[PDB]
């Protein structure tokens, strides 16, 4: 293995698991074993819960500004170790260094930095009732919460969940994806160095069916935040509900539509469509995988997509010049290739790509070529289902109302976007699109201030923005009676 | 039957169900059959959903002030028909006319009135990112939502759920308890009379395991709001989750503590304790069923409680002089008597009542005497478990920290309260009590402005207050890019 | 006269002034004496203040919903009396019935309705400091406030000031313009009929130099809200400050620019330009009196403006078909004609109008033709100074940056607007314009929800929207210390 | 002189004034000339304005987080240089090192730190009107603003004014008191070193009647924030209004009441009263200079006050053991002694002090002993007027309503406090006190989160808290019309 054995992080240090079992994390670019990683047992979950209960008390007893300063110190460390953490994320995920060095830690720390400054701004309400009575609310910490991460942006997701949870005075137990456990453990080390109390951010490694479920079932955990697939999310939310009625945030899957209107800058439109499909090798939840183009512009648009796709630099993600890496794992590659074969079988027209890249060293990795299908139909499997790989589906439409109806005809509702130069059309279309994250003349930017999450089966709750901080607190209403009390008895 | 057969309410009128099945609603005061009530079929659920989808479009298309005026008109009608509706609620629930004429419709309409005024104040945010880009958010309706009511405050709970739903621009399908279906239908008529579009408030009658379940499973319903038992709430929330990842509000059970500190005026304390236990014959979710009294004041406190409980006027709820009616049903009375016998068996000292009242006409109704146990212990079944009847448990303590520790030692967290004249003690204690609804020197008041709901296994989300209106909307973030777009490809 | 003598309104009824002085209000269409009106003495101001102090206590002692219901009742009465008040406003101001029946009371009551619904939403904050201390704020009424009205929209201005004042729990003494006293007295009757307590809205008639000044100087008045000219506003605000440091709102003059970009539909641009200059005969503070047109569009634009100006229906404001009435007075007309003559003297090109209309019965009124100058230059008097009459100045520009710079080159900053179909240009340009009220592809609409007021010398503070209700309260911060107190002594 | 000639700070560096004139700043402990300081000319004011205009554009063009990080860097430097700055403040003000090292920079920096984290939280609103139109607001910087500081807390006031002004994207020109000009110049160096762009914080030294007036009259400055006496504030606010209608914040004088209720612990009451009168040698605007005690507890309270006053450690402010220093200046000392003599002449009973201290080296300084008058009456000059020195007035009352009425009977309204252990009375009494800053069972703490400012003639607007940041922005409302535009012409 490249690295030493990775252990559980509980109480400000690494501790041995008690399962007697490990799993391997693999580098998807070459099949190299990166590390053996311990599996947390049911007793380890209990241990992390008790540690979080005690640690949360220390954390909540500090002043708001003391918490703020500690989180700001964590941000400073993250900025300092940006390139080091980026190199690790690239090993674990296969995403290009060009991406990890500029996105993953940058934007994860951006959100932690944002919430760090807001700790003193967490306030309740005061409501007078009459001269002799008034109400005030408190926004108290939930206590111990759990985060369950996904494998596409491991440390970014860890930061986006832990930052508001910790800013709101909670302790979080975090379970990274079995596929990508490494950077989450580094984050825990950084929080401790920054001054976060022992127990406040603990990390348990292992599978979802076990460790994830033990967390979602635990009676002392007050909230679960999960990022991953919709089918899995339903199961997680159900377990969280039936066990102890936990509060939930779910950031799930999508089949987001990008509508290119006839008055769009077509070069901007093609830049947007390729960014919305092939960044992180197509493994982004918000990807615009159904691209709607007017019939009159189909040929011109295909030419523009083809030109951009042909110059994608697929390669070793450790090369600075690479902008397109392998997929995260060999099993994920198999799944994506299955969807590609489905697309061919249902007679979608293959424009670009469509197979595994095996030339030379690439045969050692999980590389799928950027793939574009056109002449697509709404009932096709590649159009209806999330592939979570580099596969764009181009759909022809004839009128604006039709495009919007078709865009909305899905159980998903994560993101949506339009490309048009018209003031009226831009806002009117976007207001009609049923998605939580809406982009006009752009795609993919997710500022710390902007709440993001899904409509419909794409999610519950939100992340980022002021609203998310409020949602990691629970409301206590206090009525103060200053006058008489009348009983009817 | 006292009244004609009750039909479903869909699309601004009554329609025939398609189940070919009915159930009865019984007057718990005298066992009389009040009405046959139709059971909705799965197809009737589909019918109600399609009606709601279309009606919601009409409703949302109006201006905010147009919706507000219509809701304010519904309020005016509710005030005008307060006594008539109260008469009906008393028949269906057995609650005293002195309660139904003063509380049920009064406080239900108060919440509708509150939200009616806030329709034009529902706003999103705007955030500048840079000269060339900004974000704005929209708070959009969820669309079609479903409310599932409880039997203790039928029309009030219908109003507390439907008011913020409609004010936020949604359509609601409401399922009242099988035990108490009558007033929800009247509310539906009133909304139509007020100018609410057909389909915006539909009412389906039937069972929780049938009609309730079909609503929680329906993929076009975006949110479920349920009030009822904690064990039932878990199944409901899990169903809502597993099916289509619906947003959820849960207002569930409690075993709420009332702590009487030694400096308290015992007359006020006794008044609060009695009000917190025997109002609506103890059928109130927020009731202060665990009463903590200091060892030095147990005797004096018990005397003041007995004094008050003795003059409780149990009787015909049709009598204005009555302040304590029968329970809502015979099976519930059976449940309550079961707990009372458990109290006796487990060595709790019986101070008041503890028997079914069967003299004269009371034998034909479901009357349980106001019951007080004392010398209780935390391990007793009557202390640990929600009874949802007129059974007060008095517990002795020795010091403040012990009292608060014991108050918090439950899986519940709905309400909590303290009685003390000391400024420091009042706020300090209340801040440590783990409940969503906290009262100082009072009990039971639930102003429209005050968000109410449970900590822990007592709930998810809140009702009333500004925050609840917010939670019947979904956030859409719109990023407007005014400048160039850079692609890495 | 047309009506009987109008007296002061103090304490829920009309009372005799103690000045022994009266003035006449005249119908500007025909010179008819409408009424003798009493002038408040210094003694009467004192009487109004004492009445307001006592009334404010009664009003503030009610619950929020009680105040809401009373303000909602006043709205109902205003809707009922809409046509009658419009008729009165038309007599007093000379504005066409077509305008007063659809704008003045409608939009005035719209704001009162808005704030009526918001009364229960006025809340303070709660901020925890540590375990042993927390802060809550109260948003308390200021107490007695004064509003000083303008003559162009008499009752709408009375409503826009009094509505948030009363909603926030204050009493207001209102001084309508000496030119237009009639509708303010009717509003006072209406508030009383709706249930507003005696003293909460008192009306004193008379001059700005006497009565207005005595209110602005009075030490028991806590806030002054003034609408009128910038020159006068400076003096009012200075007097409010030097007397007793009152809070202030000032809605003043403007020379607002309208920029028509070359991609604008010119029919729409001309419609906007004409509406922004000739509604209420050009007597609107927010009018777009500097109209910027690109050189390439100048000729076509002038032709389209000319077409519309030619079919403007000047005439008797009593005739429902009139859409352009006389000015408010002969001295005001003389001022406007002076500006028109300056325009001619300074070589601006006269496109339309430019003189008094005297034909037949029009000689008995103060009628000025809708006037358009073109080929204007930035240093012309008509371009630099507010005319407050029906005079449009059209200015040619060559590039976007130039237009925006010239638009901003004024001491005024009330409104600004752009007409363009381009998404990026619409927002980019508007973000750069230095005005409080900005319109894209429209002009003149002022929703109750939308805060309005001036940048620079056009205003201090805002009217309408949530923010304005807040500014009719004063913040009290309350720190509750629950723990020990440490002294250095 | 102890130090070199002090210059103006404009554009990120020191520059020579163009007046040809200087003034001296004197150490009040010993009369030593600390430095000659340049007087700014009218042309220097113009230079600072032009510098601020350009600097503000650079500052506002950064992202919110870029501004946040720079202000956070300034906080870090202030923390590093706390003791250094404290020592200079002690020289310039005479305040004890024990105070300046623990309060002045600590709490000034606390507010800068608070606002630094809030920069990304400044948001506008979004309001839908109908399908075809919506409004968004922007909170834009005012531009260039000016702050005029007072002499009692020179660097803290410079920070409390500049922090929200800079955080909101403005440049500020700051004019410290002529009495204490030294630390404001150091703050300017620190902002520059932290990365604040040249011109964003400029410092001009000189008199109030000259430099202060030239700033208040300048047409390019959009807001004035002034801290000082009420009499002076009226003139400053009037000049700001009459010149160009500037926005204003005024933090002015007080005669704040402290009410000690008869259930209060007299030791705690005495600690509060002494802290509320003698901290910073009585030179605090919010001081509780009118102390109300129940008639029956006057004797006992006087003895506890006398006990603590006798042990107050008056001395050299450079001695760490000193907790009470000389007054800020010899002319201020003379004013204070004049008030003391008025107290004697009006036959208030002198309990402690009441003389200048001249023993030994104290004779070279401006030392006035801690002074306590009792048997005071409401019509005495010392009770009516702000002394701004170490002079406590003790007043006997008989009932709560009387105490409150008397507490409120003043033109001032800055602060107020009550001492009581009773829950009801604490909140009831504090709700009735007409002051913006209210303390329960404490005095003097002013957390960054807590808005502070005066009712009545003690202020306009607020400092600190979320609300203050909002008041360093101006609201722009943008209405976007997406549909048709209708003209009446
Ligand atoms: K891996
Ligand atoms: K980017
Ligand atoms: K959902
Ligand atoms: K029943
Ligand atoms: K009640
Ligand atoms: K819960
Ligand atoms: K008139
Ligand atoms: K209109
Ligand atoms: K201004
Ligand atoms: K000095
Ligand atoms: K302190
Ligand atoms: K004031």
């Amino acid at each position: 293995a490249r690295f030493e054995e990775q252990k559980l992080y509980i109480g400000g240090r690494y501790v041995e698991a008690s399962s007697g079992a490990t799993f391997e994390t693999i580098n998807p670019a070459n099949g190299e074993v990166l590390a053996k990683v311990q599996r947390a047992s049911r007793e380890d979950v209990e241990r992390a819960v008790q540690s979080a209960v005690e640690g949360q008390k220390v954390w909540a007893a500090m002043t708001a500004m003391q918490r703020s300063r500690i989180l700001r110190r964590a941000v400073d460390i993250l900025r300092e170790r940006n390139d080091e953490l980026a190199a690790l994320e690239t090993l674990d995920t296969g995403k290009p260094l060009a991406e990890t060095r500029s996105v993953d830690i940058v934007t994860g720390a951006d959100v932690l930095e944002y919430y760090a400054g807001l700790v003193p701004a967490i306030e309740g309400e005061q409501i007078p009732l009459r001269e002799t009575s008034f109400v005030y609310t408190r926004r108290e910490p939930l206590g111990v919460v759990a985060g369950i991460g996904a494998w596409n942006y491991p440390v970014q997701i860890a930061l986006w969940k832990s930052a508001p949870a910790l800013a709101a005075g909670n302790a979080m137990i975090f379970k990274p994806s079995e596929v990508t456990p490494l950077t989450a453990l580094k984050l825990a080390e950084i929080y401790t160095e920054a001054g976060v109390p022992d127990g406040v951010f603990n990390v348990l490694t292992g599978s979802g069916r076990e460790v994830g479920q033990w967390l979602t079932e635990h009676p002392l955990i007050e909230k679960i935040s999960f990022t991953g697939g919709t089918s899995t999310g339903k199961k997680v939310m159900a377990s969280a509900s039936s066990s102890s009625l936990k509060e939930v945030t779910m950031e799930l899957g999508g089949k987001s539509p990008l509508i290119i209107f006839p008055d769009a800058d077509l070069d901007r439109a093609a830049d947007i469509a390729v960014m919305a499909n092939f960044f992180s090798s197509g493994q982004v939840c918000t990807n615009g995988t159904r691209v709607f183009i007017h019939r009159s512009q189909q040929a011109r648009f295909e030419a523009k997509v083809l030109e951009r796709v042909q110059r994608i630099r697929l390669g070793d993600p450790q090369d600075e010049n690479t902008n397109f890496g392998p997929l995260v794992s060999f099993p994920h590659m198999e799944s994506v290739l299955g969807y590609i074969e489905s697309g061919k079988a249902q007679k979608a027209r293959l424009l670009c790509g469509g197979e595994r890249v095996t030339d030379g060293a690439f045969g050692k990795g999980a590389y799928v070529a950027p793939t574009v299908f056109t002449d697509c139909r709404d009932d096709m499997t590649i159009v209806r289902e999330e592939i979570f790989g580099p596969v764009m589906s181009i759909l022809v439409y004839d009128d604006e109302d039709e495009a919007i109806r078709r865009a909305n005809d899905t159980e998903y509702g994560l993101a949506a976007g339009v490309v048009t130069q018209d003031l009226a059309r831009a806002h009117r279309a976007i207001h009609r699109l049923e998605a939580g994250i809406c982009w006009i003349n752009t795609w993919g930017e997710s500022p710390a201030e902007m709440p993001v999450g899904g409509y419909k089966q794409s999610g519950v709750g939100r992340e980022n923005g002021l609203t998310t901080l409020a949602h990691y607190t629970r409301i206590k209403s206090v009525q103060v009676e200053l006058g008489d009390y009348a009983s009817v008895f």
